[PDB]
């Protein structure tokens, strides 16, 4: 992300951080509006801006005014950066979310399955930011109640996320108790307690010294 635009983010994230929107929104909108007297409308800056005055608008519920921003982001970033960028995965997680706020899980689901898409044509079916994208699915699956499709990306995620971090991974962890969770949801009990045996025991094992 270009420099003088995360200090503006720092800035403006700081301010809706103590819920000062009346001064974290106008200086988004402004920058905006600057960002495109200097560039033009599809500019990958400008893309950057409206991601973080849609997260603004996020931060105060405000589900389908962001979403109109990064729909505009969206299509900046698929003419500019193509595709199958990284920052179009980026930008359609983001929307996948904002769609399921609003009770559009239909609509949230293709976004987020092309997001994970392009992050496995690109950092390859095993990378880590794979593993989060699952999780993301698998949260918008059970939304839908598609347990079995849930317990399939929490497994993917799991192997992905502990075959190459830590055992003692917090996201091992995260993603133990999802799949966890999901298990007792089906009534598969002896997969679900052995998973929370394992949590138990390994937090046991961590604040246990040596």
């Amino acid at each position: 992300i270009p420099a003088r635009l995360r200090t503006l983010h720092n800035l403006v994230i700081q301010y809706a951080s103590q819920g000062r929107y009346e001064v974290a929104v106008p200086l988004c909108k402004q920058a905006l509006e600057d960002l495109e007297k200097t560039s033009g409308h599809d500019h990958p800056d400008v893309a950057t801006m409206l991601n973080i005055l849609a997260l603004v608008y996020r931060d105060q519920n405000k589900y389908k005014d962001a979403a109109n921003l990064l729909n505009d982001a969206l299509a900046i970033r698929e003419k500019t950066l193509g595709k199958d960028h990284p920052a179009v995965a980026a930008t359609l997680n983001n929307l996948a979310v904002l769609y399921g706020k609003r009770g559009k899980y239909k609509e949230a689901e293709p976004l987020c399955k092309r997001a994970l898409e392009i992050r496995e044509k690109v950092l390859g079916k095993d990378h880590p930011d794979v593993a989060k994208q699952l999780n993301n699915l698998a949260l918008l699956c059970q939304n839908q109640g598609k347990y079995e499709e849930v317990e399939y990306y929490y497994q993917r995620a799991l192997e992905i996320y502990q075959t190459k971090l830590g055992p003692d991974d917090p996201n091992v962890a995260k993603t133990k108790n999802n799949l966890a969770s999901c298990y007792l949801k089906q009534g598969k009990f002896k997969q679900a307690e052995t998973l929370y045996k394992e949590i138990l025991t390994r937090a046991h094992e961590r604040e246990f010294g040596s």
